[PDB]
């Protein structure tokens, strides 16, 4: 029986992609979705028996806790097309700081550097919905996964303020925390194969 | 009259491509290497009067200076193919904290999360020079830029320990920290859209 915590950033596309390859080698296979903001804080408590974490969040090292890339992600800083920032400040890209920003809150309460908020007005969410729920409304501004903001880009709904920054998107590590004990056998090694490959093609 | 900071992880290579750009600009360009554990320190010093920083090393923001991604470069783990964490333990991967590290030591004796050793068993040096001829004697291990270890691997002088942890190598961002002053002038517009494409054909 294995545990298994994607967070809420990983396109739920990869989400079978791994689901596939594991009922091969295991025969109960329990998927978990979080907050990115909520990843490495839940595998840390040992009572919660996460044996592998796909999270776009990084940490130092961890207990019982081994660290590899599986790929690359996508990621844009959006807000609502008559924002203050679409265009008119949009060259200045360090103005972010001073508008509103939806950042994702922790149950923790404490942030990553990562995924800490970079504005001192902010306004906490638990989930990419609501957040963009509110830079809709022109709330303010947030990072999201492209998944969550392809349609709605498309639509004229959200604008974009990253492009400048990072054209292409913000690219974003996706991390496999698995325990120690999965390192030797052949099954995990299939899983990582698999997921490298079925992540890479998803660009 | 124009100061621009490469740190050394930045492929010479590289350091050509802004330099053919900015002179058709600038009447005055110079260009000043230093190690990725010292750029962010320097260019926080005023009288150091620095108006681009090309550096691998990530802080959350700096006076007067705005951050941008003009690409990404390769990064590897290597030590002496000899090494204990050659093969035999090569898929334990989180090993490298008891294995000697030789790492980048910083002038101002503190380091980012970046580039902050990982191993208690450290040996700081000034360069990646110093760090393969100590790591190739077998005194350690270290994490140097593609373009250093190149020539070692063919050889097999130096043997990677990255492959499991990243495949293809460790993928690591290049930040462009620039004086705000520069955010309103074409030039520096020039530059940007040049370096990203002259970066994006060197992987
Ligand atoms: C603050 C700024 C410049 C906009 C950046 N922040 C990050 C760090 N960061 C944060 N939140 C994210 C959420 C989802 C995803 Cl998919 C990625 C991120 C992310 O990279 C980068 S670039
Ligand atoms: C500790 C471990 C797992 C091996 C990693 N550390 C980094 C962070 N890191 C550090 N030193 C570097 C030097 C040159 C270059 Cl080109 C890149 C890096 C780098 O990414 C990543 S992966």
């Amino acid at each position: 029986n294995l545990r298994v915590l994607l967070d809420t950033a990983i396109p739920p596309s990869f989400c079978d992609t791994v689901s596939s390859v594991l009922l091969d080698d295991f025969n109960m296979v329990s998927l978990i979705r979080t907050s990115p903001a909520d990843s490495l804080a839940t595998i840390k408590q040992d009572n919660a028996e996460i044996d592998i974490a796909i999270t776009i969040d990084e940490e130092l090292k961890i207990s019982r806790f081994n660290q590899c890339v599986l790929g690359y992600t996508k990621a844009f800083v959006v807000a609502h097309p008559q924002h203050p920032l679409c265009n008119a400040s949009l060259h200045s890209i360090a103005s972010l700081a001073n508008y509103r920003q939806i950042s994702l809150g922790s149950r923790s309460g404490q942030h990553s550097n990562l995924l800490r908020p970079v504005s001192d007005k902010v306004l906490f969410v638990e989930n990419f919905d609501d957040m963009l729920r509110l830079v809709e409304a022109g709330v303010g501004w947030g990072i999201a996964p492209h998944y969550f903001v392809e349609e709605r880009l498309r639509n004229g709904t959200l604008a974009v303020l990253s492009e400048l920054y990072e054209p292409g998107g913000i690219d974003t590590k996706v991390y496999c925390y698995y325990n120690t004990a999965l390192e030797s056998e052949r099954s995990f090694l299939r899983f990582l194969e698999s997921a490298r490959q079925r992540l890479r093609e998803l660009g």
